[PDB]
């Protein structure tokens, strides 16, 4: 829906990571009919949360100017900084094809929940927005934890229109500007969403 769901969880914590999802749902601003989400609304979100199966680890944001680049280079920065900068997706399986895999498939996925595009008249240009829910698990050793990584990306690049964003592959090069916004979430078994 709202958020790609990428869970590596066991069963018994599947259901904590869905309520986390409908939380994190319930964040998107609607407006010039086109779904953001709403960073500043969550964020004060967390911070009224009166459980305890919820608390705020960290957040990170990065965000890079426009550099001419492909898309499978690009994508790898993404993942490695997701990986870098938090516990939470250190071992997922390549999150990078995650990432590849939905710009490359972007016109199959439009009307997907969990993407917005956007144009700029001024500019002449255009970007999506990916919104991606990472929930991997702390280990035998803490079987109620886990982790959620709350993460958007903006892609912008030097593209007029919509169609030409159809069809990129690892290799297709462009003007890309990136900018990363992620929030990490330790939350254990029983959690429900307000």
């Amino acid at each position: 829906n709202v958020f790609q769901p990428v869970d590596q969880l066991p069963e018994d914590l599947i259901p904590s990571s869905i309520q986390v999802l409908k939380f994190s749902g319930k964040y998107l601003k609607l407006e010039q009919d086109k779904a953001y989400f709403d960073w500043p609304g969550f964020k004060t979100a967390i911070d009224n949360y009166t459980g305890e199966d919820l608390s705020f680890d960290k957040y990170d944001q990065s965000t890079i100017n426009q550099q001419s680049q492909e898309v499978g280079a690009m994508v790898d920065k993404i993942a490695k900084f997701l990986h870098d900068a938090f516990a939470a997706v250190v071992d997922l399986s390549k999150l990078a094809a995650i990432i590849l895999n939905t710009f490359t498939n972007l016109e199959e996925e439009s009307s997907s929940g969990f993407l917005q595009f956007n144009t700029n008249n001024v500019k002449k240009n255009s970007s999506w927005e990916y919104r991606v829910l990472f929930s991997v698990p702390f280990g035998d050793n803490a079987p109620s934890y886990f982790y959620s990584l709350v993460t958007t990306i903006l892609i912008t690049a030097d593209i007029e229109e919509k169609t030409g964003w159809w069809g990129l592959t690892s290799s297709t090069k462009k003007n890309f500007a990136v900018q990363i916004d992620a929030l990490e979430l330790v939350v254990k078994k029983g959690f429900k969403a307000p």
